[PDB]
């Protein structure tokens, strides 16, 4: 289950991200308070629970978030973009790592790095600012699914209706966020009209 | 207009202000993060404005919200602990200050301090956590009405139905967006379940 | 007692500070970051107390700051630019604030909000941008000095010579911390190179 | 090179991680400040550069620092601990990552992942909380230091003797900042007092 979200502020700061003459400064903060919004979505249909706290007015009874059963999972280097954001909304939640990389020649993607924490009745949420061809994303999932996630949630900034048709449908259980939905991939798999190497225009040098 | 958030993690941000033991550096952080849910929130319906940007592809058209037509409004001393949040959802706002106090004894509030940029023509957001009789929120906007703002929205992350109402009665034409409504006023103006002095909880020594 | 700090990073955070062409959001980020920086500096005196912790190889005693022993005191409205990043050196430092303004003809300025806590025995340390005549630093040092402060610490990005004289010669007691003494001050009471009307360009609309 | 840091507020940072009792908020958070604070303590030598500028009363002429010649990089994953302070100082860092893992047999460091951008005559900061044996390091410097680099800086929360030894002897031209020098390491590689397994008192789960 695909969802596009249409909040004004969250296609401000996908749209701000577009902008290619705006320092790494601008974009890191950008992209970080882009991830605030889509994990805050992601998570609206989380359940609380009631506990026993203490008020000035003496004991009292509230509904929280059992912080600790978040993982959120940054595919670096982009994913981490959105990282600092998620963890303002869930402060305590756990953080796995994915080291990832696609083949610009055949455009699959291989996995270099991870380390995860117990993911177990967890529920996880991937970070990863685009959905290009989704082969990234799959080789998340693939990795991710075999722990037994109680559930799965992944946010971007943009997608691509291309990758968008495989994984929900390889993915059907896998709930997907995205900023804005755009128009196509073009002839080396890049989404238009996208962000282009955000990898690099984030940590490096873009080539735009 | 008063509209009550429903959002799961605002009700944990608001009820994690609740709890009386944490330090301030986790009250101040918490208040921080539920800004940025409330401003988010109250923007939802902002409108944007199409301009031209250079994209990695080239120039294209973008809908764009014009940041500096938003001017946050925090009350001191608590509305300050919600800047910061607003400020990352919209990072080059104008910003006004209002230097208000309540007299404990009357529950009166009175103006000390205004330093308030131009609001004609923009979209005023007040930011103050609690809305309680609702004094200290009429006297700001007895004062910021008069630069005739587009429009005024007001954020708090509690509210008693009792200054909802005078409120609504004297400024209709004023949104207010709320964490969550509690339940009323007790004795001495403080609202119930409330959060007691946050102004001292935040900034110096609880007396609760 | 002025202290001129030396350090680049806060020379590049104060030059930086004196671009004209830059945004409010580029300002106030470049401002925080040089605030955290001039603390850390004022605070290099600082006396740690001994306490027993349990790490992960049982009980230790190790040496740590009394954080509630310091207190930030924001002259707004420029001083709040420097309070974020205050509080990231010192989190759980009470925060005190002083609504001062100037009066652009005699050159000397007036209190008309004042919320400070406790300050008997505490180690406040004053935070404001700039330190032109000095008017605006001796009216709070003398509504402080009245609580009687254990020390009183102030930092600022820059200041006139002028200016400097004038508080160091009533106020012999207080530690002035600056990122950058400057050249002069101007017939208007502007210091040269300076900043400009740094509270419009941090929050509403400069004049430049 | 070798530089053990005696500011105060270093210490307290330092030594507060050390309360394993804390949440992962609340060290995440510490370490964030800490970070900041070694890199600013690192760039203390750093060269600025002349450069022109519009400021309010027209074209001036300061030094900078030329920020994108900085390039932080974080060994995953206790590294990113220092990445968001670190990009505090310096905003348009551009920002490499070496995913690496230490074998708790061998005690040996191996690079899994690595995604550097161009550091050729630019001046490179590694960041890693803890620096036990130096084989984590020594393979990170091994592969950063074909790149030619202007300069190597590193920066650590605390470090054993034993580690700094190696290092200093194989990478004489390294400077290496720590935060406080601890004792010793144990049988297993840790240090003592050390922070015991940070990587997952951050992100995952500790065993103690």
């Amino acid at each position: 289950m695909i969802v596009e979200l249409s909040h004004p502020l969250i296609k401000h700061k996908v749209n701000t991200a577009r902008i290619q003459d705006t320092s790494a400064e601008k974009l890191r903060k950008t992209l970080k308070e882009l991830g605030f919004m889509l994990v805050y979505e992601a998570l609206k249909d989380i359940l609380l629970e009631e506990k026993e706290v203490r008020t000035w007015i003496g004991n009292k009874r509230f509904n929280y978030l059992n912080e600790e059963e978040i993982v959120f999972v940054p595919i670096l280097r982009a994913g981490l973009s959105f990282l600092e954001g998620a963890l303002q909304v869930v402060p305590n939640a756990k953080v796995g790592f994915l080291g990832i990389k696609r083949n610009e020649e055949t455009l699959e993607s291989h996995i270099y790095y991870s380390r995860l924490p117990e993911l177990k009745g967890k529920i996880v949420v991937i970070l990863d600012p685009m959905l290009a061809t989704g082969g990234t994303l799959e080789v998340a999932l693939r990795e991710i699914l075999k722990h037994s996630p109680l559930k799965v949630k992944s946010v971007h900034a943009i997608a691509a209706p291309e990758g968008l048709k495989r994984i929900e449908e390889k993915f059907k259980e896998v709930e997907i966020f995205v900023g804005n939905v755009d128009e196509r991939l073009n002839d080396k798999g890049y989404i238009i009209p996208g962000l282009g190497d955000i990898g690099d225009r984030l940590y490096a040098v873009s080539v735009y």
